[PDB]
């Protein structure tokens, strides 16, 4: 069924913004676990065939006794599958969604300022997102491994703010992590996800 | 006076090699400090400005519903870690009232640890694992984020912070290794003190 996807550029491609140690453990351990437990949950169910997008959209209809496992692990798999593809070494701060973000916030810096505040504000483990919601842009956060897909909002950019993704380098300084993040945001893809959005 | 982040009962390097010295410094001076601050800010000239944190956290729904979320999160923060520092101990000794009463319910300390470890490991995202007194009965629960068993009317006599910030520097992804090490620095002299005062 579900497979851990290969990192597009290896572990050192986001230096010095995200450390090379964190990338290997995040990918090889944290994500790997999500995939193993997810496969264990759906192995032998009607879910086994279907895509993680379809499943995370439909958590409410996932059978009782595996709903938690799928939410947590299905989400972990989707969330991190997007993250890897959304981090770029040759990030160019331009394209469709950036045009569309300047059209909605006035400037990219006024967007970042909100995103950063919502990212910093999410108490405990969670993600910060920019989502396409009924054609409009919205900045929402989720706790743990929850994904706005579950609430009919297509995510086009996400940031893991679990401490396991920033603590080796930035320790308690989550802001520095969010600031740094921008340097490796892969807008070529953030676009790709806006186009396919429904 | 309100609230002030308390000194560790020991040095930062006093729990080595079980909890790293870098983590003991940041965890207390930053993480627990920020809580005290953001908390003090939220209670700036209020009904609970001069109330005990044990009272506030156990009566959380009756906190003005416009600062409720900040107090629950930073209030829990202050109490949880305040407990955690006192419940840690260079020279723990596995005996006393709670150890005898654990033996009485679980059959053995090792059976108790196994459940605590499983429940501690199982807690998804950030939170705490607790041994609490629930109406005289002993019970192992976990709570998300900075929530405390007091809010549900159970007194905590032992707590383990399983936020990734409390173990990632040394143990990284391997939370179970951290839970295992914890047992070497649990302060059963304090666990008793807290149980005794369940009264
Ligand atoms: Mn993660
Ligand atoms: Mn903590």
């Amino acid at each position: 069924a579900f497979e851990l996807p290969n990192l597009p550029y290896g572990f050192r491609a986001l230096e010095p913004h995200i450390d090379q140690q964190t990338m290997e453990i995040h990918h090889d351990k944290h994500h790997n676990t999500y995939v193993t437990k997810l496969n264990a949950a759906v192995e032998g169910t009607d879910l086994e065939s279907k895509s993680i997008e379809e499943i995370v959209a439909n958590l409410d209809s996932v059978p009782e006794n595996i709903q938690t496992a799928v939410r947590n692990n299905g989400g972990g798999h989707l969330n991190h599958s997007l993250f890897w593809e959304l981090l770029c070494p040759n990030s160019e701060e331009k394209g469709t969604v950036v045009d569309k973000i300047k059209e909605q916030w006035g400037s990219l810096d006024a967007f970042k300022e909100e995103f950063a505040n919502q990212a910093a504000a999410r108490f405990g483990s969670g993600w910060a997102w920019l989502v396409v919601n009924d054609g409009k842009l919205e900045i929402v956060t989720t706790p743990n491994q929850d994904n706005p897909l579950t609430e009919g909002k297509t995510p086009i950019l996400g940031l893991d703010v679990w401490e396991h993704a920033y603590y080796l380098k930035y320790q308690n300084k989550r802001p520095d992590y969010i600031s740094a993040f921008w340097n490796v945001v892969c807008w070529e893809k953030v676009d790709e996800l806006y186009n396919a959005a429904k």
